[PDB]
């Protein structure tokens, strides 16, 4: 997270850290007990076995009590997630057990399905433990960015019309650079207290306006993720 701050520890309790090969690779949320909300993404080329989902974390290299460490039962891409284009960019993880919800290890909304996204403005919110600069360097622990949702259109020009109708952009709310970096993919775009948003795809440098942070329309695919978490009881 670049222009960002680190967030009180456990302060975000529905944050997942999605690790692979030991290093944290990817962001994700707690929508249930059972299942993690994350970018379809994350999960190009990895051998799911390789991977745990680590719960409240906040230092992440250490092995705090507050931890919980589950492994994927189960992975479900976005059925038309499309690499080249980077449309549909969300998948579900059910994982081995239920995690214990305590203050510390907690659910995120998802919007009703009776939602249009954020109008150009609105004040967001996005955490992660990924880079806090181009030059690869490492947080203290979960941080988070004050961002402010961007017109589409403003952003489909910037993109060179790459944008779907289900992408969502920020912008920092003054001159300094304010988004996500590399490692935050499928951390959440919270939006009055709800996911709105899924950190899909930015530009090369991070935060950089030129190439505004693009995310995943959470409320478009809600339909799609309840289905999916009532198929898997
Ligand atoms: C859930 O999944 C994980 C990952 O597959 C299981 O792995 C254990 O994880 C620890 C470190 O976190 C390893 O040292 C153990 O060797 C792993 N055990 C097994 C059985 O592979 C984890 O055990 C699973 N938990 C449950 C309750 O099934
Ligand atoms: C997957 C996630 O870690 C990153 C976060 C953005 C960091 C950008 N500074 N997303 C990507 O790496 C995606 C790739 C997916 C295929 C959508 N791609 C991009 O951000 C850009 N097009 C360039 C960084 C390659
Ligand atoms: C972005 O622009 C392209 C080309 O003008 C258009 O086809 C596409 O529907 C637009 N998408 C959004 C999100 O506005």
């Amino acid at each position: 997270i670049i222009g960002g701050h680190e967030v009180t520890p456990h302060s975000r309790p529905y944050m997942a850290s999605v690790r692979f090969g030991g290093q944290h690779h990817c962001g994700g949320f707690l929508l249930r007990a059972r299942w993690v909300v994350s970018a379809a993404h994350c999960f190009s080329h990895r051998d799911l076995r390789t991977g745990l989902v680590v719960l409240g974390a906040h230092v992440l290299s250490t092995a705090e009590p507050t931890q919980q460490v589950f492994g994927i039962d189960a992975l479900t891409t976005h059925p038309d997630y499309h690499p080249m284009t980077h449309a549909n960019d969300i998948c579900l993880l059910r994982l081995n057990g239920s995690a214990v919800l305590g203050p510390a290890v907690g659910l995120l909304r998802l919007p009703g399905r009776r939602a249009r996204p954020p109008t150009a403005g609105t004040r967001c919110r996005v955490a992660g433990w990924g880079f806090v600069s181009d030059f690869e360097e490492l947080p203290p622990g979960l941080m988070e960015a004050k961002v402010r949702v961007l017109d589409p259109d403003v952003c489909n020009s910037s993109w060179k019309g790459h944008l779907t109708l289900t992408m969502l952009c920020t912008r920092s709310g003054d001159s300094h650079r304010r988004g996500f970096c590399s490692a935050d993919s499928g951390g959440p775009l919270v939006c009055r207290n709800r996911a709105h948003g899924l950190v899909s795809f930015s530009g090369l440098w991070c935060g950089d306006p030129k190439t505004p942070d693009v995310y995943t329309q959470v409320s478009a695919f809600v339909a799609w993720i309840w289905d999916v978490v009532r198929r898997s009881s």
